[PDB]
């Protein structure tokens, strides 16, 4: 069987009870040297991947357990998922 | 100034490397997922997302110092491409 | 100036007062020997492109132009323009 | 019995793989960038299929169309593709 394909983008984050002191150097940066008004900086990760599924469901399922059993922490991180 | 307001605006950055650029990380992650997890997933690629808020007086405004962040610093021009969106 | 990048699906098809012969043949065979469901099948183009430019109008433009300049022909075409 | 059947609308983007060369896509991308001075890469040229399925639901309808892409309006070796609703 030859199966669509569904392309995402997962957005992974730090939960907001997580500081991110990587995203606040950097952002520091931004702000003092660079002279920009950028605030809240977080750097998180951007997973693109695609699957060949039997429909956009099966699809998404897979998504999220490529996520709950790899790609993100569940009790430091979330995320958010986008079709390409 | 004068107690006016000044709006925020709410960007996410998606930085990827390049095409040409090897992700050996990527292929280490679709390999677990492909061969210890059983999920056929594919073409994956490991990048950042940065997310960040931006002071300014509108939201054109907003997106020039987004481009601006990346420019400077964010994103290396010679290995990544990169991508904003609102949230 | 490192720009960013816009990623766009361009769907071209026949105007809907303009026959689709190769669709029209393709939907016997569907029918006939395949034996499925299916009607009013159209055949057009499907170009995906990514390009740089300063902002999403900038690089709407891009893609209007790309079209008006090559990928649509004006009198037997339209397209829609679908991110990705 | 005049039983009523919904019509569905779909649109398949039918893709070379991205192992496959595809001299008239290349062919664009230069003719857009070198002759025409715009900003565009990584064109890739495929066949965007409209169609419209009678079946009893939209799932039953979906499976109609990924039955005509294995049956005719797909090549296994060579592309891929994506459908949506339209």
């Amino acid at each position: 069987h030859h199966l669509p394909l569904f392309k995402f983008a997962i957005d992974v984050q730090y939960r907001s009870n997580v500081r991110d002191p990587r995203g606040e150097t950097i952002e520091r940066v931004l702000r003092e040297e660079k002279g920009l008004p950028v605030k809240k900086l977080r750097l998180g990760k951007s997973i693109h991947l695609e699957v060949e599924a039997e429909n956009k469901e099966k699809a998404y399922e897979i998504v999220k357990k490529a996520c709950e059993e790899l790609l993100v922490n569940p009790v430091v991180e979330e995320y958010e998922v986008r079709e390409l």
